[PDB]
């Protein structure tokens, strides 16, 4: 890694991933978002240990027919923040299909120990279809990757997940 950390936000469309970029760095949420097309990308600076740390984060198009206008920009990426929305089991399932395609396109130094974070976004709605014990199972199951129930709407876990997702990267 270069001090600049990446970390890029994957995950089917409608799960939250704008909003989840822009309730970190701008602390706003929008209820009438659009769908991604072209990447976008964000500078955050800030203290996380207490120590300083400036992040670039690349929201992506969860759409499958923008996969090959998000694909080129997975190389470089130091963490993912792979994304499902607990209101739709269809965006869970798909979480192994996301990894292997960010895998197969990032071409990471090595990508049995690469970092990934599991955000369950939209944990605001009660009326889930994914439950967290199963969702907690398949972090654990692979790559014991760290789990976070996140709401970008009430802002519930966001801060959290980012901060998480720099400290497995400080490591390398
Ligand atoms: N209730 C609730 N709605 C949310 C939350 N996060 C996002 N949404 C809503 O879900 C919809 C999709 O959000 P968006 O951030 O655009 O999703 P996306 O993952 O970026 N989609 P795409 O990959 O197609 O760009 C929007 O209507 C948005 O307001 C959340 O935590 N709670
Ligand atoms: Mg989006």
């Amino acid at each position: 890694k270069s001090s600049l950390f990446k970390i890029i936000l994957l995950g089917d469309g409608g799960v939250g991933k704008s909003s989840l970029m822009n309730r970190y760095v701008t602390n706003k949420f929008d209820s009438q978002l659009f769908h991604t097309i072209g990447v976008e990308f964000l500078n955050k600076d800030l203290e996380v240990d207490g120590h300083f740390v400036t992040m670039q984060i690349w929201d992506t198009a969860g759409q499958e027919r923008f996969r090959s206008l998000r694909t080129p920009f997975y190389r470089g990426s130091d963490c993912c923040l792979l994304t499902f929305s607990v209101d739709d089991s269809q965006s869970f399932q798909n979480l192994s299909n996301w990894k292997k395609e960010f895998i197969y396109y990032a071409d990471v130094k090595e990508p049995e120990s690469f970092p990934f974070v599991i955000l369950g976004n939209k944990t605001d709605i009660k009326e889930r279809q994914v439950s967290t014990e199963e969702a907690q199972a398949w972090c654990k199951d692979n790559g014991d990757y760290p789990y976070f129930e996140t709401s970008a709407k009430d802002s519930t876990n966001v801060a959290a997940a980012f901060e998480e997702a720099v400290r497995r990267i400080l490591a390398t």
